[PDB]
């Protein structure tokens, strides 16, 4: 019966079983719910991957680490999410089936735990995990592990766009990794977890779709590499690239976005705002140089008491820009324009304060009432000191020069998980003089910004695992973990522009955590 | 009474994958079809079809997200129509169900009484109930099949005596035979996404004929002129036309090898690809995707530089449109220059564009005249594969301009910009390629604080937008306000005035 | 467990009140599993989750008795219940999920979320006993008809988890999988009808002519090698010798082996020269009208050189002939087929009568000695057959391998050489045989790929496997360039339409 396939080398199926007591489904809620809905009977008969459900141990993980955890409610079920925007309240319970068919040269446990609601997760122990009901399982077992999920509470039923806490299932490393095949190969466990709805899962109230936001799920546009554009300059993406980011501090404020559409730093929404400025402007006596009273981008007047680190889209780089002034006068509709250049690491560089200071072709032509726009164009540098010196992009200017710090930053980026590197979206600057530094890195397209901010999706976890894909040929190029905080990670060890196929797209696979294992692309 | 019941998914049973239940309360409620909204005014005659819908999920929005989920279905409807008339108004709808591959193309009223048929008049205060079985000859319908259905119409029975516009409106819900069929997953290739248009205000969106962002609103009659833009012209399902790319920032924008012209200060682009590829002109497109779609003088800076040490070099620059060394469709265009020798001719050269410049010495603002198109092959012939030109064919509709200001770099340039959809639009239909339900989306103008509809307007197939107003305008909007779908409709739907 | 979650599905039980008359299949073929023809394919460790390794759509085509039988019959109706093998060992890990997707469903761009969401069955690589999955026929018709090409369920095999496996020294160890059919009992064909009238059933070959007795489609010359090699560089796009698997003629392709490159009509002398400007008449003789949907007249040359041959007259009334030693230069100017006029640099400025009919007989190419030597004869760039009065129009799109490992594979001839030092390389896509077979037995395309076999009938080995797409070109898994060694006597064998993810093993 296993004679050549397993061979008695691994276990079947786990004895334990978690010490819950039955718990009633929707029925109780019959009473005083608004109606008695009904669920696709082959929706709950027939097991389908959660949104989340993958998850892996290997070598880096250590015992303690939460490999995998959700909260019960529809979000477990990616037919039953679709229908959740469909209702307004649920109530019942899950089963889920989590599959660990490990290499039979793996060693290795997993304690699952059911916690009850208004219990914190935030800090568990393996010890303390151990004190709810649990079952523990062996890294090899070859048949699916069988858990029901019961809805645990005290009130009838739970409302979609509410906080009320549910149990949480708990998925931990009890055991370290361990192998002992011969060879130098890894053997990580690749796990899966699949749920269907129990017989006693139903929803409440039907209700108008897609207008409740804990409901909206979360997606990764489609479109290419080449059809995006760069969020830190008004540029069009050109390659990805990854490398070590140790030595240097990665703390941009343009193109800073999360995942449920929060923007960050001096983001905004216009890809051509992305290094514009706008206002009057003054004759500096005896220079040719002009000093810019900033307005807002939609030509009001800039309130520096918003909790930001500078106007929206303000440059987050040190170097000099070049770029256009023009100019239109009201009254006649006489237009000017003049080669202009801005220094971000000069002290008259206070844009935080109202400020920006010009170097222009002229010392006249340029009216002091008349509203003016800075169109950049590319980045410059000075000939004379080091090649590839001067556009420092990953130093923050000093939005308030000389008076005071930067504040309302938003947060340094850089990998947590061994052998993880920042995955950069890369544009090559234009050059206009001298030997500049040209390549521009962000941590999301422009075009990923919008659709974030647009579509306000709760992030179900903290990292949403991606896959590149080539749909010529239908292969997986590289995975990589999208985290909340709006950058993207892969594994790999060394500085690498990825060779890409130009139709290769983001599929967006499954929600994990911070301690999934990518796969390795490098060469 | 004038029709027998008529099974839905029961008899699939033995050929279907598998058996189904929906939710039973979807069919205890009337609820407005997502193309659900029709309209009755003096306008009409007639022998026009003010309203039409196929039998098929659509008919229902709570359907309508469930068929995300299925991969067919079989059954009926029991649809409800409403009519907002008054006493003053007389006249007569008539609603009928006519069997699939029967030609509804040139019905009288008399004939559309042949079929099962209701006559509704005009002033009628309670709704009016219509039973619509799913005749076929088949065991079920599939969702991604354009298979035909029973179709309901609505039509003038005798004509209407009334501005006086009558809002109509139309519900559904299923029939007790009606259900699903297979299981599948709501996948992106299926283009089963209902079709929506962005939150994204006009402040924060951009113009899609130039890379500036966009600032105002504007109708205006369009007899003088032709209304025939190559960029930001694009499909509610997501067919892009014309010259139009995705990139906002790669509008107007020329990549190449350049060379000097002797004894000036203008030189030649040979053009590459966007993506610095090779350029093909023999593509079907009337010019390299992003080319400049209006007449005049659009000064920039040509950039440049130098593989191996790193060397850069930039020059403002200007491209006269119409300008008989204009030839993007062959594959060169001219510069003139602020030099005749620091640029090289072996390198990539990029032009960005910053705005647009007048003649002084000529009449003021009558320098970039936007709706005159380029010659894309210069003299040597016409030009080819174009977008179509744009009118309106409503009477006392103009169509709505998302417009914006073009940054003048010298003279007195006319900076106005008018763009028919915004880059931000045609990004999002690219992507969610929603199939269009009708030949007209009717969008409404929503001030979000209230909940108040400020406006309406018919977002056409075709890719453009029309508005009720006579006349100039300036729209003036509150600074938050967003576009809403709200439903489909035909060619006869009349618009509320605005203004 | 190992169960598709899939209703019962009737066959052709429920067409008997429709359907004109009953039929019965060989009960051996109804008892015996049989190797789908493209019942193939591989789990390596470089997969990942999400790549659907193989795929196929319910119908005859899946099973070769089957197949045969349909061309003797209008229609059918019913299942297939399907065997698939894995060939594991207990050292293995790894699942496998198939999974049923309905008649009208795109599988194009599935996440394997997503894939779960169908009836569907997870297999582990190291399961011994074959896997037994039921296809139901889904429809919403009583039975198909081979003539109308519905659309039905699709098997879907994609990789759930990756493998995980040692492997020995430097082999890389993987999993193979083998893909086998036979009938249900509810499945059973409809109408009998006279066996090979039908279009749709006609099984697609492939001529069993060696390298040597075929005929290069580009120039009136044989083919001599089989040569492979990366085309980054430069466009391969042949307007000669293109044609579709079904018998569509693209290009200027047309059917006769010897009018490739050459040219009829009446001559006109240019007066000082010795070059003659030819008015073109059609291929057969008739007027020639431009306005046809093609880029050139058919035979056209389409790569830009010097081609020498001779021109040859007869006068009618007479019943004299004349013949002169001519030269036709593609990249010039005066090279206006398209238009209807070409020219001729002979050896003569006399002996060329006007209103006479006129054959150039194409012999060789010609490189101008003075110039880089193999510089002139350009193969792979096409001539403007408008000359400078517009751009190509119409022409056969070009030509690039999709797939990571894989390159052109062209059949290579070495033209003659008449003078100078020229490139004597002339690559075409399809033999000249090749077009015809294609044409004449007009197959339809099951797939995009047709799988061929390339065979040493001497010792019976297979020496490579190559692909030859629906749009009539060949690719081979090689990186650079390499003159194939071949046996005189091999010959391409068809073996099975296969789905677009089907990858091939390298030389
Ligand atoms: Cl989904
Ligand atoms: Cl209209």
């Amino acid at each position: 019966p296993s004679d050549g396939s397993t061979a008695n080398l691994v276990p079947e199926v786990n004895n334990e079983v978690m010490a819950l007591e039955p718990v009633v489904g929707a029925a109780i809620a019959a009473p005083v719910a608004g109606q008695q809905n009904v669920i696709d009977p082959w929706i709950r008969n027939n097991f389908v991957q959660a949104p989340g459900g993958e998850f892996t141990v290997s070598p880096r993980n250590a015992p303690g680490e939460i490999l995998w955890s959700a909260p019960l409610g529809p979000d477990l079920n990616p037919y039953l999410s679709h229908l959740a925007r469909m209702y307004n309240g649920y109530a019942g319970g899950f089963e889920v089936q989590v599959i660990l068919a490990g290499n039979a040269f793996t060693a290795g446990k997993i304690i699952f735990a059911a916690v009850p609601p208004n219990f914190p997760t935030e800090g568990l122990s393996p010890s303390q995990v151990t004190m709810f009901p649990h079952i523990i399982v062996d890294v090899r077992q070859l048949e699916p592990v069988l858990i029901p999920l019961p809805d645990v509470r005290n009130n009838f039923y739970h409302y979609n766009q509410s906080n009320d806490p549910t149990i949480k299932l708990i998925a931990m490393l009890y055991t370290p990794l361990r192998a002992n095949n011969a060879g130098d190969d890894v053997f990580t466990v690749s796990c899966r977890v699949l749920t269907r709805p129990s017989p006693d899962f139903d929803f409440i109230f039907l209700v108008p779709p897609t207008v409740e936001s804990r409901t909206k799920p979360f997606t990764v546009p489609i479109l290419t590499v080449e059809e995006m554009t760069n969020s830190r300059f008004p540029i069009p993406l050109e390659k990805l690239f990854t490398g070590p980011s140790g030595a240097f501090v990665v703390q941009p404020q343009n193109g800073r976005c999360t995942t449920d559409g929060v923007l960050l730093g001096t983001t905004q929404l216009s890809p051509v705002n992305i290094c514009t400025f706008r206002g009057d402007v003054t004759h500096i006596a005896g220079t040719h140089d002009y000093t810019m009273n900033l307005a807002s981008q939609n030509w009001n007047n800039y309130d520096p008491t918003e909790e930001i680190p500078a106007p929206l889209g303000t440059p987050d780089f040190v170097g000099k820009i070049q770029g256009v002034l023009t100019q239109t006068t009201r009254g006649d509709g006489s237009t000017r324009g003049h080669k202009a250049t801005v220094s971000t690491g000069s002290v008259h560089f206070t844009p935080k304060l109202g400020s920006v200071q010009f170097t222009t072709d002229t010392n006249n032509d340029l009216e002091t009432g008349q509203n003016t726009k800075f169109t950049p164009v590319g980045v410059v540098q000075d000939g004379n000191s080091a090649h590839q010196n001067e556009p420092q992009q990953w130093v923050l200017p000093n939005y308030s020069g000389r008076t005071g710090h930067n504040v309302h930053l938003a947060p340094a980026v850089a990998p947590t998980f061994p052998g993880e590197q920042l995955l950069f979206f890369r544009s090559t600057m234009p050059g206009c003089s001298g030997y500049p530094n040209m390549n521009l890195d962000c941590l999301l397209p422009q075009e990923w910004v919008l659709h974030f901010y647009q579509e306000a999706a709760p992030a179900q976890s903290d990292v949403a695992l991606l896959r590149f894909v080539n749909p010529d040929t239908g292969r997986v190029l590289f995975e990589c973990k999208l985290h909340k905080s709006g950058y993207v990670t892969v594994a790999h060890t060394g500085p690498h522009d990825l060779v890409i196929p130009p139709n290769g797209y983001f599929r967006f696979d499954s929600w994990v955590n911070q301690f999934y294992t990518l796969a390795p692309m490098g060469n």
